[PDB]
């Protein structure tokens, strides 16, 4: 790190407020001249947006474990005004709630400008601070994995708060928290990757315009934090038992519709003590029709369930007037919760008490309190709803359930809204209803939504992004409030959401405006790890070219400050996914720093568990054996790719440490037996959280062996011999126990009660093949399955698993089968106009809100296999020695007539290869690479040809 001369500062009384955006301003007189570069070092909790003299300079910090809080260093020489007063402005977003990429600490900002060994500015009590005006701290929690979707009322926002000439005389002074090193940020460590990109991209088209209406009542509730207040300090799943209650009063008799955008969490809904047995809606949505008479009615919604986090939705609509009020003491929120009768926190790798649903009051309450009066007998359980966890400004619910949706032809003028032209797009004003615009980016993107417009004060601008829609069907992001609401001040204004969102289609809905709104522009500032299209692949098969294209795009969008599973739902660095994502990255982009950064973050979870977390740095203490095994694989692959022995030495201890503890989980049977999340694929694999799951037993063998490479590269090869012995013992036990003679294949698992599974999957067989556990006769048998998968076996359910399958086909020399599989499986994605690779394949019920959905996430880089295999298995480019000191060129044209591509090299430069058949059985091949790289060339079986090898200077 560095020695700081600045102090962590914050403002307000609460140390860690929920969902609060706070502004900071600091000024200083810059010297007439400065020799060296003027560096600005900064970090914040939770995230920040930096401005220097009014100009937005950057965002951060990168995700960190509070123990090693990463700080950024910017060269601000470009924004610095020599010899005069300069202004530093910062917007700090403090979550006040833990998630999958942030561990709750406390609000704070620390920044220091240094030049020529002298401190020119530093955060301290002299700085000014105030909450961002109009930012509602009760806005919806975005998702169990992320932060919050914002609601901003610009009428209360000081637009020029970041400008040098802004008058902050009335702003309170900031409060010092302490010097660098003050808890909870034990140490401040320098950002270990370059800065992310941020490029303004305009949309491709306007898909539709509609006159619409949201439900009279729509609210987003954070039931997790309301029912289990302490859950704000972690991101583990919790379960609670109880109800949501409100008194519905109708001025006159009429029909009322209860809407549940995300469904009913518990066993059901009760009205006046009567269980509503009828309802409509496409899962997970549900709507109830109530034919009520004038008067008061007690509505009780059972919410007993497991809740990982995120907003729960409740809506009501009727042609009749109605009011709502809490059965408890008035506090502003018309709802109350009853409970918490029982609860529990789930740590998937540790035993723990589970919530029960037999509490006597919970069971009797519904029917025992048909009125608010009768509810008095349960008064001790009726609690008010915490205001900050409740909001009626619900963009998601207002989009999922539209009481009116009337398509209108798109006026030419409106198109101007997505074009970089001077003429604005004038939106039509409907006499009765809102104006909904569906903006199509043309492809999935990830970044910050921005716009500029002119509108009457109070006009509501709602934004909601989705990944997929087709012919009247919109796949809503259930579980993700991918939204923001902006309320207009008078006149022209601009806004850029500081919350990252991933989506392809943006529902932009304008409400409450009396006069026409002029949309000057709507766009997205895409942001990813700095990648250039240095790698490439094209061939005679246009379908394969398209699969490569979406694989490359998917990888790009899943590369932030760390690799992430997806840009929409989570934006989380999942360890398992990163192994495949890194390999694809090597072939399509060639970046290495992001890979090492990710590999280095994993050991930081050692304090939580020696088995290591499946996603980091996170507050969800969760473990998936295979993910940790894939981390070891990724470490080996990274060390071999770069030839970075220093890294191998640094990481070896962490590798040895975790493997040592996994071995302790092998019992009498001599097999890995664990009580936890024993996952591999999203398919009907018999992989119980119970005992002996075959696939992870197989990967442990390979992990134990793969570890040697790191040990040897680290210069301590002997420290891995013990693991090598255990691998043999394990492999033998596996072949001795987990194999079925009659079926001639490995069983999925052995249950806790010792019951051997009768379920057979392609997955387990593929893994046995790749891990080298299946040898001789059994190997040949597995190879038969590879070329002809038994339809009776469980099938591969995700392109993630397809990746491992392709590695097996490569090992078996079945490249043509690999190509046909890619054509079929990725071709189906393209059929539905995919611009990125799907998380899972269609027709599998796992991991999705509705079994009819093609997939949950439409952009998961763990599914970008073609980006790696086309260049490696087909074009023919493979690493031949660590650090690519030698390269093996062995094309496998299969049924292609030509192909060409480029693979970047970690040391710089690239490997360019092109080939085409000039006549039957005869190829023309060109190879270009740096002169110091040895090239081994092998034409495919029975093929002759002309090879042109070109070497250029390093
Ligand atoms: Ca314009
Ligand atoms: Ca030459």
């Amino acid at each position: 790190g560095r020695n700081w001369n600045a102090s962590w500062i914050w403002g307000g009384q609460e140390e860690s407020p929920r969902n609060e955006w706070r502004c900071f301003r600091g000024s200083f007189d810059a010297p007439a001249s400065v020799e060296g570069p003027a560096m600005l070092h900064i970090t914040a909790d939770s995230r920040y947006v930096l401005f220097v003299n009014g100009e937005q300079v950057g965002r951060g910090p990168v995700r960190s474990w509070p123990k090693e809080q990463f700080y950024d260093s910017y060269d601000i020489g470009g924004q610095l005004r020599p010899g005069v007063r300069n202004t530093i402005a910062v917007l700090v977003l403090h979550f006040g709630v833990s998630n999958f990429y942030y561990l709750r600490g406390r609000g704070g900002l620390i920044a220091e400008i240094e030049a020529d060994g002298r401190t020119l500015a530093a955060t301290d009590a002299a700085w000014r601070t105030e909450r961002l005006g109009g930012q509602r701290s009760n806005s919806p929690r975005m998702a169990c994995q992320q932060g919050f979707g914002e609601v901003i009322d610009a009428r209360e926002l000081a637009e020029d708060w970041a400008l040098p000439a802004f008058d902050d005389g009335g702003w309170a002074q900031a409060r010092s928290i302490g010097p660098a090193g003050t808890a909870p940020w034990t140490s401040l460590v320098p950002r270990d990757i370059p800065f992310l990109t941020e490029e303004k991209l305009y949309p491709a088209s306007i898909q539709s315009l509609s006159r619409v209406k949201a439900p009279k009542y729509a609210a987003a509730l954070d039931l997790r934090n309301q029912m289990v207040p302490e859950s704000v300090n972690h991101a583990n799943p919790v379960s609670y038992c109880g109800y949501v209650a409100t008194i519905l009063t109708l001025e006159t008799s009429g029909v009322v519709t209860l809407g549940f955008p995300t469904g009913v969490r518990g066993s059901g809904v009760w009205v006046d003590g009567v269980l509503q047995t009828e309802w409509t809606g496409v899962q997970p949505e549900r709507y109830y029709s109530l034919n009520l008479a004038a008067g008061e009615h007690l509505v009780l919604v059972d919410i007993t369930s497991s809740d990982h986090g995120g907003s729960s939705h409740f809506a009501i609509d009727s042609e009749a007037a109605f009011t709502l009020r809490s059965p408890a003491g008035d506090n502003g929120v018309p709802l109350a919760t009853i409970g918490t009768f029982d609860q529990s926190e789930y740590i998937d790798h540790r035993p723990g008490r589970r919530m029960q649903t037999d509490h006597p009051d919970y069971r009797a309450l519904p029917e025992a309190a048909p009125t608010a009066a009768a509810l008095e007998a349960f008064a001790s359980w009726v609690k008010p709803f915490e205001p900050s966890l409740y909001t009626e400004e619900n963009v998601f619910g207002s989009n999922v359930w539209r009481t009116l949706a009337e398509r209108r032809a798109v006026p030419r003028s409106v198109l101007n809204a997505i074009l970089p032209v001077p003429e604005p797009g004038v939106l039509p004003v409907f006499e009765d209803g809102d104006c909904e615009l569906v903006i199509d980016l043309g492809a999935e993107r990830s970044g910050f939504i921005g716009f500029e417009l002119e509108a009457p004060a109070g006009t509501i601008i709602d934004a909601y992004g989705v990944e997929y829609m087709r012919e009247g069907y919109t796949q809503h992001t259930y579980g993700l409030d991918n939204t923001f609401r902006y309320i207009c001040r008078e006149g022209r204004q601009s806004y850029v959401s500081p919350v990252r969102r991933g989506f392809r289609y943006l529902f932009l809905t304008v409400r409450g405006n009396s006069a026409p709104v002029k949309l000057h522009e709507i766009y997205i500032r895409q942001s990813t790890y700095p990648v250039a299209e240095q790698g490439s692949f094209r061939c005679s098969d246009a379908l394969l070219n398209a699969t490569w294209e979406i694989s490359r795009h998917t990888t790009r969008l899943c590369m932030e400050d760390t690799f992430v599973d997806c840009p929409s739902y989570e934006q989380v660095f999942w360890v398992g996914d990163s192994r495949n994502e890194a390999l694809v990255n090597y072939y399509v982009f060639g970046e290495t720093e992001i890979v090492e950064r990710c590999l280095n973050l994993v050991p930081g979870s050692a304090d939580e568990t020696p088995l290591y977390l499946d996603q980091v740095p996170s507050a969800w203490s969760s473990v998936i054996p295979n993910w940790t095994f894939f981390w070891i694989l990724a470490c080996r692959e990274y060390a071999a790719h770069t030839g970075n022995e220093a890294f191998a030495a640094r990481i070896w201890p962490a590798v040895k440490h975790t493997l040592t503890h996994y071995l302790e989980h092998i019992d009498d049977s001599g097999l890995l037996n664990m009580a936890g999340w024993n996952l591999l694929d999203w398919a009907p694999i018999d992989q119980p959280n119970e005992g002996i799951v075959t696939h992870q037993n197989l990967f442990l063998v390979k992990a134990l062996r793969d570890s040697r490479a790191l040990a040897a590269a680290a210069g301590a090869t002997e420290e891995a011999d013990a693991f090598a012995a255990r691998a043999d013992l394990l492999a033998e036990t596996i072949n001795a126990v987990l194999w079925d003679e009659e079926k001639r294949a490995y069983i999925d698992c052995i249950h806790a009660d010792g019951r051997r599974s009768d379920v057979y999957s392609m997955q387990t067989q593929v893994v046995a093949y790749l891990c080298g556990v299946a040898q001789g006769e059994r190997e040949a048998v597995i190879e038969g399955y590879l070329s002809s998968p038994p339809p009776a076996f469980v099938q591969i359910g995700s392109p993630f698993m397809s990746f491992f399958y392709y590695e097996a086909l490569e090992k078996a020399g079945r490249q043509t089968l690999m190509l046909d599989d890619i054509r079929r499986n990725y071709g189906q994605m393209l059929r539905y106009d995919a611009t990125t690779c799907w998380e899972m394949y269609p027709n599998f019920a796992e991991n999705r809100s509705n079994p009819d959905m093609l997939t949950r996430s439409h952009c998961h880089a763990w599914s970008a296999a073609p980006g790696y295999f086309l260049g490696s298995s087909i074009l023919g480019v493979k690493r031949g020695a660590d650090g690519w000191r030698t390269v093996d060129i062995a094309p496998q044209p299969c049924d292609l007539t030509w192909a060409e591509g480029v693979v970047p090299l970690p040391q710089g430069g690239h490997i360019a290869v092109s080939w085409e058949f000039v006549s039957a059985g005869k190829l023309k091949l060109r190879i270009e690479a740096p002169e110091d790289i040895e090239v081994n060339v092998t034409l495919p079986e029975g093929i002759e040809g002309e090879v042109t090898q070109v070497k250029y200077m390093s």
